[PDB]
């Protein structure tokens, strides 16, 4: 009834002794009968003789020695034979923070898509927390995000430092300084719109740290589900909001973007991958980012 | 790694549901996942889904399905195979004519073999005459042949009359008769290819007999080592050939087989043994023919 009852029988025959029988794979001494007897007197057979020195093969049991080593080798043949199959070939899984969709990300993916028309590219928008979990659980192969990951099991790389801008309605007093810029210090009175109210830590918290980081803690906040909502509420004159430079892909009537002069009013973009990562597909993706940056006149991240 | 992992997998696929899946023997309900994953995430495989109604099989996990009905049935026929034994020390040697490999003989032999997993079977290909000499000398135990043998020492039985047909090139006027059929008389003017050229008296002589018995003696004649040569040469347009019906196992582009209409244009198939032959084994060979013949619809030979 079991495959375990057949490896045990091989051990008694092929060793041709009792004084020497520990040579194969994980073997004891006491249950070298209880494992054999279940096989024997159940459906109705009795195999070897017990059992002088050395062992001689038996009429009924020797054929059982012929058919067992073949029936055993079949499962180890047909497993590995079942391995011989992969579906939709090689796949590359990529996690990312939605905020990046307004940046160079889609374009980067497009080129990696062309250079590798061979493989399947899956794209999941997930937070940094989730990306960490996904990378370590092998669910994704690479992640893009805004904030650092503390976790020795992941390697992170800064790709570029991105500039933070203030979103304001056109007729806002701050807009007078559109051509030079304001400092963070100027914003602390304004009703501020943070986003996205969703899996922490996200861009919301990042902004808050930037203020903390600068000795500012503004107590006129309103957290809001997402960016377009914030930009919308802002273009309706609810208040202001901090946004990454790339978000300038969204132009609403009477919505103005003002730079921040504070040298460190910056949001970063990292790539993270599994710690011991060698895959040519990842390196290629990497070199693709490098290729695209090269184009934009941006600095290049090193090997 | 165990037969247990195969007895639980069949109980889900053949049942098509998780609501009711217990048509087999001795199966629980809570451990319906721990006993399934042991086979998979150890050697590294992924199979079925989890799990809508009804559960559909996956491409990779469908290759596992067959084999799982082949190896579980190797264990189920293992119980009803080892009680058949009679201890390997007796060899049965069988003599046959090359011709007979295109018909029931191999199928015959396989089945016999399966009835007697204890016996060692040796198959020697030899002309009906060497067979006759070999049987008397005891160097073979049963002989299958086309030709008849005048010997008191031999005991011959007619297994069945096999039909003759005409190998023709597709573009031959006679191919027009593929469904009705031709008479030996239609063949005289044609070039006939005969086979084999070997120690006489062989299938060539048989064909020559069949013609003269019907009063016909054709002169446009050429012998040829083997049937492959006859047929293949016919495919090239070097003439026509007469073959056992069973030789339609070989098929070749623009080789076409035409049936003969002369009720006696037959080739017979005999078994030969020693006269005073009484071995259960030969009796057992013979009953195997009777089963194999019953299957295919052919008339059985007597007792």
């Amino acid at each position: 009834m079991e495959l375990r009852h057949l490896r045990y029988f091989v051990a008694v025959v092929e060793e041709q002794s009792f004084t020497k029988a520990a040579d194969k794979l994980c073997i004891a001494q006491p249950p070298l009968s209880r494992q054999i007897q279940n096989l024997e007197e159940e459906l109705g057979i009795q195999l070897l003789e017990r059992g002088s020195r050395p062992v001689k093969t038996t009429p009924e049991g020797h054929f059982f020695y012929q058919y067992a080593i073949k029936l055993l080798s079949n499962v180890d043949q047909m497993v590995s034979m079942t391995k011989r199959i992969a579906s939709v070939e090689k796949t590359i899984r990529i996690g990312f923070v939605g905020s990046l969709l307004f940046g160079l990300l889609p374009r980067i993916i497009h080129l990696y898509r062309q250079a590798h028309p061979n493989l399947r590219i899956e794209l999941y928008e997930m937070g940094t927390k989730a990306q960490t979990e996904a990378l370590k659980e092998g669910r994704i192969d690479a992640g893009f995000g805004r904030l650092k990951i503390s976790d020795p099991a992941i390697k992170r790389t800064l790709l570029r430092n991105e500039r933070l801008m203030v979103a304001v309605h056109a007729s806002h007093p701050l807009n007078q300084m559109k051509d030079k810029g304001v400092h963070l210090n100027d914003l602390i009175d304004e009703k501020i719109l943070l986003y996205p109210s969703s899996p922490k830590p996200n861009f919301s918290t990042h902004v808050m740290n930037i203020f903390s980081d600068h000795g500012l803690e503004p107590t006129k906040i309103n957290e809001v589900r997402k960016v377009q909502l914030a930009l919308g509420l802002v273009a309706a004159g609810e208040g202001i909001s901090l946004v990454p430079a790339s978000t300038q892909s969204i132009q609403l009537f009477n919505l103005s973007y003002v730079p921040l002069l504070d040298p460190d009013a910056i949001t970063p973009i990292y790539i993270a991958v599994r710690n011991m990562e060698e895959s040519t597909y990842i390196y290629s993706l990497y070199e693709t980012i490098r290729q695209i940056y090269a184009y934009e006149g941006f600095t290049e991240p090193p090997n």
